[PDB]
């Protein structure tokens, strides 16, 4: 009998020995197995291969406890899905551009770029162990890993066309946004005055207007009764907010904002970019940056700071 020894786990800390015969496959042995997101199932074992970390599918009850507590999901899909993605993050180019760690334009990730410039000026913590270790790697310029995983937690392949609000919404749905509060009143002449309060990620994202400002002076939306009515913040407890709104023309004002999504082109097929406000204007275009003292272009998401904010109305 001929055999190395290799080491199985399902989140990269766990680490079981394995006696593998070579004249098998891995998949003979252990079910689906990949090293580095490289799909190695039906492959046998090389020499060079000897002491090397593979990930498996979980197949006892151990495996399956310990991706649960590092992914925070049971879904038999999710390691495959997360090694197909990583397979091309790893190959992909994460320059520090403005300090901030980007990806070169590869495989249409100009949204995963975006979001990724985004929550390093956010305040997040990830509730899957799996997120938060790689969003801290992601933060010092190693990032394939993130990138692997946000495809995989919002059920997206490499090259898929992504909107950058979607993806943003299913990582904080994976975020502590417990804390997170929000106190709208809405204004009828005829029902009246209704105020509701959200928590978690409804607390934190609005989808109609870009302007924190007109958000708390109210904004006309339909009411049940037939009307409009006016919607407006009475209370705000976050330590941000995202607001979005189909692509237009819109000002932004160094230091006014965080940051902002510029979305150029056809609905899907189109193309984002990054503006961040610093010592002045920065447009982060993958690995490329422009800077200017005023910006002026077609916005669709923009990310302001908060704390704990309640009206004088
Ligand atoms: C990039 C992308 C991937 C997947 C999906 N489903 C949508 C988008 C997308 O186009 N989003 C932008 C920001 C967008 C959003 C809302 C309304 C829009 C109307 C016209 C043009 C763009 C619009
Ligand atoms: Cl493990
Ligand atoms: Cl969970
Ligand atoms: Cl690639
Ligand atoms: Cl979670
Ligand atoms: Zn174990
Ligand atoms: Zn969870
Ligand atoms: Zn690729
Ligand atoms: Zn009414």
């Amino acid at each position: 009998v001929r055999t190395i020894k290799v080491f199985t786990t399902v989140d990269n800390i766990n680490l079981h020995t394995q006696v593998v015969d070579m004249s098998m496959t891995y998949g003979q042995q252990f079910g689906p197995t990949y090293l580095d997101g490289a799909d190695v199932t039906k492959i046998k074992p090389h020499n060079s291969h000897e002491g090397k970390t593979f990930y498996v599918l979980p197949n006892d009850d151990t495996l399956r406890v310990e991706a649960f507590e590092y992914y925070h999901t049971t879904d038999p899909s999710f390691l495959g899905r997360y090694m197909s993605a990583l397979n091309h993050t790893k190959k992909w180019k994460y320059p520090q551009v403005n300090g901030l760690t980007s990806i070169k334009w590869a495989d249409n990730n100009s949204y995963l770029a975006t979001a990724l410039l985004t929550l390093q000026q956010i305040e997040l913590k990830f509730n899957p162990p799996a997120l938060q270790d790689a969003y801290y790697r992601a933060r010092a310029g190693e990032a394939a890993n993130f990138c692997a995983l946000i495809l995989a937690y919002c059920n997206k392949t490499v090259g898929e066309l992504g909107d950058v609000r979607e993806t943003m919404s299913y990582l904080f749905q994976h975020a502590n946004l417990d804390s997170c509060k929000r106190v709208l009143n809405v204004v009828c002449k005829t029902c009246g005055q209704q105020q509701t309060t959200l928590k978690g990620v409804e607390a934190v994202m609005y989808m109609g207007t870009l302007s924190y400002e007109q958000f708390k002076k109210g904004v006309q939306i339909p009411c049940t009764c037939g009307k409009q009515a006016t919607k407006y913040l009475v209370q705000q407890e976050s330590p941000f907010v995202m607001m979005s709104a189909p692509p237009a023309q819109y000002e932004l004002k160094h230091g006014t904002f965080t940051c902002a999504s510029e979305y150029t082109g056809n609905y899907q097929c189109g193309h984002y970019k990054h503006i961040t406000s610093k010592e002045t204007l920065y447009c982060i275009d993958g690995a490329l940056l422009t800077k200017s003292s005023e910006y002026k272009g077609p916005i669709t998401d923009v990310f302001y700071k908060e704390n704990s904010y309640t009206t004088t109305i």
